[PDB]
């Protein structure tokens, strides 16, 4: 029963809270939303990440600001799942925090931020995602390219024309392909 | 990803630009049209790690048995993240031929692969994973420790209960914590 789990989320055994979190997500009702938001502050990083992940699957906008704060979690993997969850939700309040996350320490979270930014589809990400095309990590470059395509639209096309004309390297290839394929 | 472009994407799996091959593999995964099965299997051999991974992930989603032997080979990829997707994919497909290879992936040098292998083994539910997973409770990584417990959970049954009984008696650390909890519940 979700209220058992909702209560389990406070158990002394991190092993039990871990199980609660993962569960409240697979079978998530709105009842689970507020408890899970509290679990984003759990001592155990696993619990945090399972909570971020659940809340994304639930889709309730109440989690938006609490997740935005998790984009600053000590653990890179929970930041990763926060970014993804924000993407899923996907409230436009996440946009600017997610754009800041494009410069995260961990490549795997920069990928998540680009992906989320693309899912949300707010053109504010266009310029930051273009800069992300010159990221030191080749897989986040890739994820920045994919996100731009997911966003689509006039500002992206315009930004791509710019790059096709005077840009270079991966960015140029991305832009030439973009307008080739539209 | 445009469902009406499958044939284009398939062609694109052989494009000169890794960028176009990546895009193609990823698209066929979202689609996900059974026509892409043998071409995605071919993409498991691409020079580019991103496209191999994209390919492994796509094959798992489609669920075609043909992808099993090739994904098994992919568990020996030099890139840990394609190994991870290969493991995940093999769990999704559920074909029992993956059980022994996934058992050996329990000892992968990369923690995130061990986690994927543990999870797949629990999804397949084959009981030869019980003792390997029990040993995995002693993994140096706390997260792969966790995934082996969850996996043993999903497998359940008499053999697992039996092994849990023993750990409650003589086990130590997290493995002990897990067994006594398995009993309590």
């Amino acid at each position: 029963k979700v209220e058992m789990y909702i209560k389990n989320l406070q158990d002394d055994s991190y092993y039990v809270r871990r199980a609660a979190a993962y569960a409240l997500g697979k079978i998530g009702d709105e009842r689970a939303v507020e408890p899970l938001i509290k679990a984003l502050k759990d001592e155990d990083a696993w619990v945090r990440r399972a909570a971020a992940d659940a809340l994304g699957q639930i889709g309730d906008e109440r989690a938006v600001e609490p997740l935005i704060k998790a984009l600053k979690d000590e653990d890179g993997w929970v930041r990763q799942s926060a970014a993804v969850a924000l993407g899923q939700i996907g409230d436009e309040r996440a946009v600017e925090p997610l754009i800041k996350a494009l410069k995260d320490e961990d490549w795997f979270v920069r990928i998540a931020a680009a992906f989320a930014l693309g899912e949300i589809g707010d053109e504010r990400a266009v310029e930051p995602l273009i800069k992300a095309l010159k990221d030191e990590d080749g897989w986040v470059r890739q994820s920045a390219a994919d996100a731009l395509g997911e966003i689509g639209g006039e500002r992206v096309r315009a930004a791509m024309e710019k790059l096709a004309e005077t840009g270079t390297g991966f960015a140029r290839k991305v832009a030439v392909n973009y307008l080739e394929t539209h």
